[PDB]
């Protein structure tokens, strides 16, 4: 397959059928300064039946991890839990569809590699793995890191994507089930007999940067629309839930992780497929 570049576009010849593809960017920032950047890739493809957007979702979300004294004797840490990403199809009315998306059901390395690969005439083939080593017309690559993490996709469907990414286990093997009747609950614990209330946590070089600094998530959704559609609306929601990892000493440290908040925040964009364009709206 030959492709060749001009600004935003690339033409893409295989064996004397052409398509285009239309790149456009927009990124946003939300109060509490999560950042949400959306890739979208416009496919001209008078091939197929339909016409197709691929979408790069790219964030950061601050971990918001605090830790303070409550006493000499009782230290907090509060940690991410749990990140949460939604990308919403607003316009399954006018039958705009989301078609394929990844990460697909669970994952649990700590890198995840995925591809999005587009076929003129419209087929769509979606990988959790890397590529590109295949003759697509176009293929998309989304990767990022969650150390310590797991995520699953809790909706796919025409209207909606949604993951999850949820703390799995610590390196010693300590969850959030875990309960030992005499430290406790021991995930964050630094120690049994040593530290200050609020000196006593995992040192930072040995948690997760998805607890230190936050998340950096990078989702795909495919998007198809009838031929004629000129515009169509997505809604991208991140949500962090926060919960508070107590140590109490007794005459050791014993450890307990309780709720606390959670924030969600959703930003809109609108599709042009005439202009090949995504822009934040509202
Ligand atoms: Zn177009
Ligand atoms: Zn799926
Ligand atoms: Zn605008």
């Amino acid at each position: 397959i030959r492709k060749e570049e001009n600004g935003n576009v690339t033409i893409i010849t295989q064996n004397n059928k052409q398509i285009r593809k239309y790149s456009s960017t927009d990124s946003a920032t939300t109060k509490s300064n999560s950042k949400i950047t959306v890739d979208a890739s416009f496919v001209d493809d008078k091939f197929s039946s339909e016409m197709t957007t691929i979408i790069s979702l790219k964030g950061f979300i601050p971990s918001g991890r605090k830790i303070f004294a409550l006493s000499k004797y009782r230290g907090v840490m509060r940690w991410p839990i749990k990140y949460m990403v939604d990308l919403k199809n607003n316009s399954l009315d006018s039958s705009v569809k989301i078609v394929d998306s990844v990460p697909k059901n669970t994952i649990s390395t700590k890198e995840v590699n995925n591809t999005i690969s587009y076929s003129i005439g419209g087929g769509i083939d979606t990988s959790n793995k890397a590529s590109l080593n295949a003759n697509y017309a176009v293929s998309k690559s989304i990767s990022y890191v969650q150390p310590d993490y797991n995520t699953i996709q809790t909706n796919d469907t025409n209207s909606i994507a949604s993951w999850n990414t949820e703390f799995a286990e610590t390196r010693d093997g300590y969850n959030v089930n875990s309960w030992n009747i005499v430290y406790g609950n021991q995930m964050f614990m630094r120690s049994r007999y040593s530290g200050t209330s609020t000196t006593n946590f995992t040192p930072d070089y040995q948690l997760s940067s998805l607890i230190t600094g936050g998340f950096s998530p990078n989702f795909g959704v495919v998007l198809t629309a009838p031929n004629g559609t000129k515009k169509s609306q997505i809604e991208i929601s991140l949500k962090r839930e926060i919960n508070s990892y107590h140590i109490a000493w007794d005459t050791e440290w014993q450890g307990r992780n309780y709720p606390d908040s959670k924030i969600e925040e959703t930003v809109k964009f609108e599709l042009d497929w005439e202009k090949h364009t995504i822009r934040q709206i509202s």
